[PDB]
């Protein structure tokens, strides 16, 4: 999938650089690779932390949510500040939807 991309530490070594548009904020993951997004929230300031490629076909924990949904499961159920989701379709990780 094509995924939303954010990683402030990527530019140093250039990991995945040929697949990233820094201008448009995307990363082309392989076909069969899913996306993730991670946000942190406080009062109620929602900050985007990272976005990018998550799991690939055959990996131990495949993601089969089409949309980026946050459930009452870790990390949120341990610390209410994180919002993590993974999702399988193109650009699905642009934003998150709480499903509590």
């Amino acid at each position: 999938a094509l995924c939303a991309f954010k990683d402030p530490y990527q530019q140093d070594l250039g990991i995945g650089e040929s697949r990233i548009s820094h201008e448009n904020g995307t990363i082309l993951c392989s076909k069969g690779s899913t996306c993730y997004g991670l946000w942190e929230k406080s009062k109620g300031d929602i900050n985007l932390v990272k976005q990018g490629c998550w799991s690939h076909i055959g990996d131990p924990q495949e993601c089969h949510y089409e949309e980026c949904v946050v459930t009452t499961t870790p990390p949120s159920i341990q610390n209410g500040t994180y919002r993590f989701c993974c999702c399988s379709t193109d650009l699905c990780n642009v934003n998150f939807t709480e499903n509590f």
